C-alpha cells in the first residue's frame, strides 16, 4: 500500500490521483499540489523541516525575502545581508478610503550591507540551524561562508566567517561617533544608531569612507537604543555571546491557572570570559507580563521602536512571563432567555445548511457549524436531532480520515496524505494553499478537531487511538507536535516569541509572515483543550492551554491594542485584520467590506469565544468605530457575528438588531450572507445572544482549579460555569472561595 493505517483510518504515502471532479479553474486545480521540492537548508538541518515561521523565505528561496528579526529587519542576498531599521521617518500610516483599508508599513531599505571579504557572489543562503525563536543563515560560495545569526528579540546580529573577514558597506558614509579599535558606534547618514564589536586587537578601519573593514573571522552587530557610549559598553558585555540553543519552556498550573513561561538562550564565547547570556528585547506581550524575579534584568532606558510598539532591554541567561489561563466550554450551556420552541425551529432549519466546497477550509466550516449546533439540541430535548449531527460529523470524519477506498486503492479527494520532503499532513481537496504553501493547518485542522471534540463528548468509544482517535492526533501533531516528533517539526503554528501564530507555511513576502484570523487560530486552541480534555490526554491539553493563553496575550496588544499603546493615534480603525512581521493591515485577504476587516478576527463564535470579552471598553470602541463607518446598523455582511460580538457588553442591544433582522432570510443560502454568516446559524446566533443577556459580563478575575469552565458576572451577581467530560463527579475551587459539585459528563448549571 502507499498508505499508512493508524487506529481505524490511514494517511496517504504516495501523492494521489487528484480527483479534480470535472472543474477546470486553473486556481482550484493549482490548489491540489505539494510545497516546493527544494528546501534551502545544509545537511546540519536534518528531519521534518520547521515551517509557519518569522524566518521562513531563508528556507524557501534561494536567499532570502524581506524578514524582521525585531528590532531589525533584513534580507539575504548574493552580495552578503541587508541589514535596515524603520525609523520614525521611514513609518507611514495610508489610507484607501474607497477600499475601506489602511496600512502601517516602513520601509525596504538598507541601512549597511554586511559583507564578506573574499566574494560579493554566494551561490545561496540556507537555514544551517534553529532553534525555538533563532535562526542561523549560511550564505554559501565553496570555501567562503558567512553564518548569520539572528532572531525575533535580538538586538545582536552575530557573524562568523570562513575564509574570509568582515566588511560592513554603505551607500552613504556613516558617522563613527566613537572608535574603540575593535568596537565601533556609528550612525548611518540619517542618524540611526549601530554598533559593530570584533575581538580585541582586531581594529576597525576605513572610518570615514562607505566601507569600514575588519580582519576578523567574527563581528557582532547592535542596534543601540540611543547615541550612547554607556550603552554601547553594555552591548561590549554580550556581543560575543552568539546564541546556540534557544528554548521557551513553560508550565501550567492547574490550581490557580498560570502559564509561565521562561525563554532560555545558551550562549557560545567567541573571547575568553564571554558571559553565558544576551540582551533580549522584549515584546509588548512579554515584558506587560514580566515574573517579579525577572525584573531586576531590564535595562530599563533601552527602547526600540518597531510596528508591535516599543521593545524594552532585558539583560542574561533567561526571562519569565506569566500569564492566566481563562478557562474554556464545549458550548455555551442552557442559560438563556429564548423562546425555546423557536431555537428547536432554527435547530431543524439548520438541517437544509451543506459546504459550500470540498476543500478542508469549506468542510471545516460546515463540521464546526454541525459540533456547534449538537449541544444546542442537546439542551432543547431534541436528543434525535443531536444525534443526526453527530452522525453527520462521524460519517464525514470516517471518510476523511481513510486514504483508500473499498478496493483499498488511493482516493482522490477527501483524504490526508503526508508529504516527506517538509514532513506534513495535508489534505485533499485543498485551498487557501494548505497543501502548495503549507498555509492555515490550525485554521483547517482546528474545525476537524471541533468535530471530533463534540463526538468525543457524546462517544468516547469512537474517540480511543485504536478507533478514530489515532488520526485526529495525528492532524493536532501535524500543526502543534511536542518536540522530538518523528514526522513533524515542533509547534509548527506557533512563534512562542513573538506570542502568535504564523499561516503562511513558506513566509516569501518582503513583510515577513503573516496572520489574518487570531480566532481561527483561537479556535484550533479551544479544540485541542476539549478533545485532549475529553480523551484524557493531560500533556496534550496543557500544550494546548500554553498556546491559548499565549495567543490571547498576542492578540489583545497586535489585533486588538487594547492598552492603546501600540497602533500610530492617526491609525483611524480599531482592529489590525492582518498582522505581519513588518507591517499591519486593515484588510483581508480576499476584497470585502466593513464588517468583515473587524469580524474576520471573531468568528467561529464557540465555547472557547470568551477571550473575547475579557476588556469590555475595547469591545464598546471596536464596535462603536465599525458602527460609525457603517453610519447605522445596517451591516453590509455577516450580522449576525456583529450581534454577538455586541452582546459581550450590550446585550439588549444586541437583541434588539437580532429581533428586527434574524428573520430577514428563510433557509441556508449560500449565494447571501448578508444576516447570517456561512459558517454560522440563526440557532448559534440566538442561543449566544440570550445567554449572554442572562449572564452579563465575561468576568476574567476569578479562575478555576480544574480548566473546562468559565465565569460571567451581571452587576455583580456571578455565574459559574463547568464542564465535566469525567466518569466521575468531580468539585471545582473558585479564586473567589466559590466552589461547585459537577456530576459525570455534565454542565453544573444549564444542561436543559
Ligand atoms: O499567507 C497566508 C494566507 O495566504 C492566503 O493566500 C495568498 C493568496 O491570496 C495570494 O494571492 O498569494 C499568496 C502567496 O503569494 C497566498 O499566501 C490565504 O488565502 C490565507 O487563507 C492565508 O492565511
Ligand atoms: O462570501 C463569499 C466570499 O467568501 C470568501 O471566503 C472567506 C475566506 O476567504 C476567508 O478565509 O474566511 C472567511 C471567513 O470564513 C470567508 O468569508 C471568499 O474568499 C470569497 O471568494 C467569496 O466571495
Amino acid at each position: 500500500m502507499h498508505a499508512v493505517s493508524v487506529g481505524k483510518g490511514s494517511y496517504a504515502t504516495e501523492f494521489p490521483e487528484i480527483d479534480f471532479g470535472g472543474i477546470n479553474d486553473p486556481g482550484f486545480r493549482d490548489q491540489q499540489g505539494e510545497p516546493p521540492a527544494t528546501i534551502y537548508r545544509s545537511d546540519r538541518v536534518t528531519g521534518p523541516m520547521q515551517t509557519n515561521s518569522w524566518w521562513g523565505s531563508l528556507a524557501v528561496d534561494r536567499f532570502s525575502m524581506n524578514q524582521y528579526p525585531h528590532p531589525f529587519s533584513v534580507r539575504h542576498r548574493a552580495e552578503g545581508l541587508h541589514v535596515f531599521y524603520d525609523a520614525p521617518h521611514n513609518m507611514v500610516v495610508h489610507e484607501n478610503r474607497e477600499a475601506g483599508t489602511w496600512h502601517i508599513h516602513g520601509a525596504i531599505g538598507t541601512d549597511f550591507t554586511i559583507k564578506h571579504s573574499g566574494t560579493a557572489n554566494f551561490e545561496q543562503a540556507v537555514v544551517d540551524d534553529y532553534n525555538d525563536w533563532y535562526v542561523r543563515g549560511l550564505l554559501e560560495n565553496g570555501a567562503h561562508q558567512m553564518a548569520i545569526t539572528y532572531g525575533v528579540g535580538s538586538p545582536y546580529i552575530f557573524v562568523e566567517y570562513e575564509d574570509g573577514s568582515a566588511v560592513l558597506d554603505f551607500d552613504i558614509a556613516p558617522d563613527v561617533w566613537e572608535m574603540n579599535g575593535h568596537v565601533i558606534g556609528f550612525s548611518t547618514h540619517d542618524h540611526k544608531h549601530y554598533a559593530a564589536f570584533a575581538p580585541p586587537g582586531q581594529n576597525w578601519s576605513g572610518i570615514g569612507s562607505k566601507t569600514l573593514t575588519n580582519n576578523a573571522d567574527y563581528i557582532a552587530i547592535a542596534k543601540l537604543p540611543e547615541k550612547d557610549g554607556n550603552m554601547l559598553a553594555k552591548f561590549e558585555q554580550y556581543a560575543y555571546s552568539v546564541v546556540r540553543d534557544a528554548v521557551a519552556d513553560w508550565t501550567y498550573d492547574e490550581a490557580t491557572g498560570t502559564v509561565t513561561t521562561t525563554f532560555e538562550v545558551t550562549t557560545e564565547a567567541k573571547v575568553q570570559g564571554a558571559p553565558d547570556g544576551t540582551i533580549f528585547a522584549l515584546y509588548p506581550h512579554q515584558y506587560r507580563h514580566l515574573a517579579s524575579s525577572s525584573e531586576n534584568q531590564l535595562l530599563q532606558n533601552y527602547q526600540y521602536e518597531i510596528i508591535r510598539g516599543t521593545m524594552i532591554g532585558l539583560e542574561g541567561k533567561r526571562f519569565t512571563t506569566e500569564l492566566t489561563y481563562p478557562g474554556v466550554l464545549p458550548s455555551l450551556p442552557d442559560l438563556g432567555d429564548y423562546d425555546r420552541e423557536r431555537l428547536i425551529g432554527y435547530l431543524h432549519d439548520a438541517t437544509s445548511d451543506y459546504p459550500t466546497g470540498s476543500d478542508t477550509y469549506e468542510l471545516g466550516k460546515y463540521i464546526g457549524k454541525l459540533a456547534t449546533l449538537a449541544p444546542i439540541a442537546d439542551q432543547m430535548g431534541e436528543y434525535e436531532l443531536a444525534e443526526q449531527f453527530r452522525g453527520e460529523l462521524k460519517d464525514i470524519l470516517e471518510d476523511w480520515l481513510q486514504a483508500t477506498n473499498a478496493s483499498g486503492q488511493l482516493k482522490g479527494k477527501n483524504l490526508f496524505y503526508y508529504n516527506e520532503n517538509w514532513g506534513t499532513i495535508l489534505g485533499y481537496h485543498a485551498a487557501h494553499s494548505s497543501a502548495t504553501r503549507i498555509n492555515d493547518h490550525h485554521f483547517h485542522y482546528g474545525y476537524f478537531v471541533k468535530a471530533a471534540a463534540e463526538i468525543a463528548r457524546a462517544d468516547q468509544e469512537w474517540a480511543k487511538s485504536e478507533n478514530w482517535g489515532g488520526m485526529i492526533d495525528l492532524l493536532i501533531r501535524d500543526f502543534m507536535a511536542d518536540r522530538d516528533d518523528d514526522l513533524f517539526p515542533y509547534l509548527r503554528m506557533f512563534d512562542p516569541y513573538s506570542g502568535n501564530s504564523w499561516a503562511d507555511g513558506l513566509a516569501t513576502f518582503d513583510a515577513g509572515n503573516n496572520q489574518e484570523s487570531s480566532s481561527e487560530a483561537m479556535h484550533a486552541w479551544t479544540n485541542v483543550i476539549l478533545w485532549a480534555e475529553a480523551t484524557g490526554n493531560k500533556a496534550l491539553r496543557d500544550r494546548a492551554i500554553y498556546l491559548y493563553t499565549t495567543e490571547m496575550s498576542a492578540i489583545n496588544e497586535y489585533f486588538f491594542d487594547v492598552h492603546q499603546e501600540i497602533f500610530p493615534e492617526e491609525y483611524g480603525p480599531e482592529i489590525v485584520t492582518i498582522n505581519w512581521g513588518g507591517k499591519m493591515d486593515h484588510a483581508t485577504w480576499w476584497n470585502s467590506g466593513k464588517v468583515e476587516k473587524y469580524a474576520i478576527n471573531w468568528l467561529p463564535f464557540h465555547g472557547g469565544s470568551l477571550y473575547l470579552g475579557h476588556h469590555p471598553d475595547y469591545v464598546d470602541r471596536a464596535y462603536e468605530e465599525l458602527r460609525r463607518d457603517i453610519g447605522s446598523t445596517d451591516w453590509n455582511l455577516w450580522s449576525n457575528l456583529v450581534w454577538m460580538y455586541r452582546a459581550f457588553t450590550n446585550p439588549d442591544d444586541a437583541l434588539q438588531q437580532m429581533e428586527a433582522s434574524i428573520d430577514d432570510y428563510g433557509l441556508f443560502d449560500p449565494g447571501n450572507e448578508k444576516i447570517i454568516e456561512r459558517g454560522s446559524t440563526k440557532a448559534q446566533t440566538y442561543h449566544w445572544i440570550h445567554n449572554l443577556a442572562e449572564l452579563g459580563r465575561v468576568d476574567p478575575t476569578v479562575t478555576a482549579n480544574h480548566p473546562i469552565y468559565a465565569v460571567f458576572n451581571k452587576n455583580g451577581n456571578r455565574t459559574y460555569i463547568v464542564y465535566n467530560f469525567s466518569d466521575s463527579p468531580i468539585t471545582v475551587q473558585f479564586s473567589d472561595g466559590h466552589s461547585i459539585q459537577v456530576e459525570p459528563h455534565s454542565f453544573n448549571i444549564g444542561n436543559g
